[PDB]
């Protein structure tokens, strides 16, 4: 049941995103621009196929996936990963695997805000998105 996540969301807070990017090996110039970027995330469904768009003035991505079915993904920072997205404890959990590394991108709804928690290595980044009408 992912319906409450659907819609258009805009970034309104970010904590520790530089640490997360640095942990992934993102270069300093990309981190600089990324630290000042406010993406718009659009989450749509057609049956159990979700499409998650992330749009910004810097990088854009789009993925489509069936919940619970692995898919290939090429991330905004150009990692080629094996991914799966599932609903777990009411949270939309996106796991990426590559070269034996793992990162999770976890989305949950708290007081009407979408909280995205990004974990890689020890780095834990929390980004907050609010719904656009
Ligand atoms: C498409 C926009 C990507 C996030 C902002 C620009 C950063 C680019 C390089 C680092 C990418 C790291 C993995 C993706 C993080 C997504 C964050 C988010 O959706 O808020």
């Amino acid at each position: 049941m992912v319906d409450a996540f659907l819609g258009t969301w805009k970034l309104v807070d970010s904590k520790n995103f530089d640490d997360y990017m640095k942990s992934l090996g993102v270069g300093f110039a990309t981190r600089q621009v990324a630290s000042m970027t406010k993406p718009t995330t659009i989450i749509e469904k057609n049956g159990d196929i979700l499409t998650l768009k992330t749009h910004s003035t810097f990088k854009n991505t789009e993925i489509s996936f069936k919940l619970g079915v692995e898919f290939d993904e090429t991330t905004a920072d150009d990692r080629k990963v094996k991914s799966i997205v599932t609903l777990d404890g009411g949270k939309l959990v996106h796991l990426q695997k590559w070269d034996g590394q793992e990162t999770t991108l976890v989305r949950e709804l708290i007081d009407g805000k979408l909280i995205l928690t990004l974990t890689h290595g020890t780095a834990v980044c929390t980004r907050t998105y609010e719904k656009e009408a």
